[PDB]
């Protein structure tokens, strides 16, 4: 019923994306990065591929995808890859995919490291495809949080520590 | 006449045109995006009026020369901050094809504001988009007084005021460039 | 009591600075306008000397200056120019030429139309030193709604669309 | 032995050590700034143990090669809103000299927020400045898992996994750049 992927596998993740876009002769000259979950995914693969250039897009997902902010500068004439971690309605990806086209940028494309079934527009990179519910190592606790009944290590220190900081508010 | 040349008068009574018919609209801006660079001085002197302390950016050109780029105005940059359920007004200086206006008001509306609408001081009969708020309609080359510069070095003709001082300066400039 | 600048004596301020820095063999590469009474000068500067790069800072005058936000990419090995329209006691200025520095330029100089006597810090370019309050164009209905005894023009036309936006809230 | 590998299983417990001790000392932190991009994946991790959903971002670099730069940290860009009245925690990956942690804390203090504190999981005995929170005292050469790539380029006799693949996919890499 779970997918929860280690560090291990995640690396797999980045490398099998990283490979398909030197052999596609695709090397991104701008890394764009999906504030919150794209964050781990653009670092490991900007050191994988030598990637110097990493920018970043606040964009939540509520019944339409919201941008809070645009953290980039001049993309004319670049190489753009846009970087999540998971694309379930596919939605997000798309609509960041919208707005970089509006920088004029040599070519967008896209990546998540997982992706889900029955999206709307499918990534052009991407690991696998799972029908579970993902738990990243990096929203684990979110997750634990919402019902800390999910198989997951650390679960007892982290409970310890939640509830302290309930103790507070 | 061929050139349109509005004094800073006009200038400013183009802003207070704007500033009445919104108030006569009962649109209020929580926040004013200015059009980098064209529109960053109507913005300036439009908060000014109505006391809108809120101001944001947005870098975006649009180059019509042939024609490397297939049209489309090109952002460059945007400087702002959440605008979600903010009553948004963009403002520049001219909507010569309404097509800037039309980019900014797009990438805006992503934002997910309670409402976005365009303000430009002059517009041109040809303008496919029309904002929703203008001063004149103008069917001339207009020359700003803050980009009168920007004219003269691409034609050195136009009857501007201080053009003497200016070019003997431009003299100096390009003497060490 | 008051000095009010016609918009012929701000051109002429910007002629003087921008006359001043071709003189001194300084011409910016980067424009960084002070939010938001260097808004004007700096684009107008713009114009005369063609600086086609202008960045901008949010910064507020309160009992230190405050920041709000920076915004501006590289500034590394560029000559940059940091505008306001009044030094009052150059605390602003001298924040921001602060600031910038820890981007690692050629070099920051600062530059305002009009300076006051007793300044802790002067810029390195400015048109006059003027010992009366100041009122901008550009910020004439500020005062005006501070007190609307200022000898100022269009102050009726003003009062009308003030009273209507008053009877909203 | 000459690097200190930390696995990711360390990370975690860097990341909770740090966490743990914001709450013995009372401090919830209102802003996370993370510093790009080293510690980026400290300031996420953080942010899911502690729920913290306001993340920010600085854009600064130490080249510590002689030596066309007098030193100092550079900052390239700064990505954030107002942080006034704020508490705000800065978080990085290593503190070797402190004086990015030193720069940073410095442009922060400018945007008057109620409280800047700083964070990094390792720290060298010779740094000058020491951060407010921080996992462990290191004395060896830190290979991150999220830079371990980079240290690979700059020296192949590293002893770090999956090492075989990532050469073959460096090969065809430099064969097309």
């Amino acid at each position: 019923e779970y997918h929860i992927p280690s560090w291990d596998e995640i690396e797999d993740a980045v490398f099998s994306i990283g490979e398909a876009l030197v052999k596609s002769n695709y090397i991104p000259d701008v890394l764009i990065a999906v504030l919150t979950g794209g964050i781990i995914p653009a670092k490991l693969l900007s050191d994988l591929l030598d990637l110097k250039v990493i920018r970043y897009i606040d964009i939540k997902f509520y019944s339409k995808p919201v941008i809070r902010s645009v953290y980039t500068d001049s993309l004319e004439g670049k190489k753009v890859l846009v970087v999540d971690d998971v694309a379930d309605t596919g939605e997000t990806l798309e609509a960041v995919s919208n707005v970089i086209t509006m920088f004029n940028p040599a070519k967008v494309m896209t990546a998540a490291l997982y992706l889900k079934p029955w999206s709307k527009r499918i990534p052009d990179f991407y690991y696998k495809q799972i029908d579970k519910w993902i738990i990243f190592p990096w929203d684990k606790w979110d997750v634990v949080r919402e019902n800390s009944n999910v198989p997951v290590d650390k679960k007892e220190r982290f409970l310890n520590l939640y509830n302290q900081l309930l103790k507070i508010r």
